[PDB]
């Protein structure tokens, strides 16, 4: 695909617009973004389950780097299969 | 999210229907799910690139699973991040 193969799946799959399938492509995906960039678990039952990694915030002080300071988090974007999909694909 | 709050997403950055919504999703979903059962690649420009990891056939030891058994084939799914969704989550 790329996200134009996308829009031809949803308008022949459901009849709506060629418009309303690019728009309903980036209303899954522009939600599911402010899911992981906000710190939220989003959810498809049976086929995915997307949710975010916030690492650990380090210290980084004194006899190591000179100053004192935690060294920051980064959350990282991940989809699990939903279980489901894991048998789909098997 | 769960399936249903995904609905009310599309209904709303949209105007289409709750049942639009609805299948819609399972348009998006029902392509990447013959893109990963049928050996195809997916594809969405600023947010993912899913693909499926066929194993490579042998008559050994443990490639996936830690176990010694006869591996002939079997397709595994995956979701990149497009590399775009990684930078709005940093």
């Amino acid at each position: 695909m790329n996200k134009t193969e996308l829009i031809n799946a949803v308008a022949e799959t459901s009849g709506l617009s060629k418009k309303d399938a690019t728009k309903a492509v980036d209303a899954v995906f522009d939600s599911i973004t402010e899911a992981l960039r906000k710190g939220d678990k989003v959810q498809l039952i049976g086929f995915g389950n997307f949710e975010v990694r916030e690492r650990a915030a380090r210290k980084g002080r004194n006899p190591q780097t000179g100053e004192e300071m935690e060294i920051p988090a980064s959350k990282v974007p991940a989809f699990k299969p939903g279980k489901a999909l894991k048998d789909a694909v098997k």
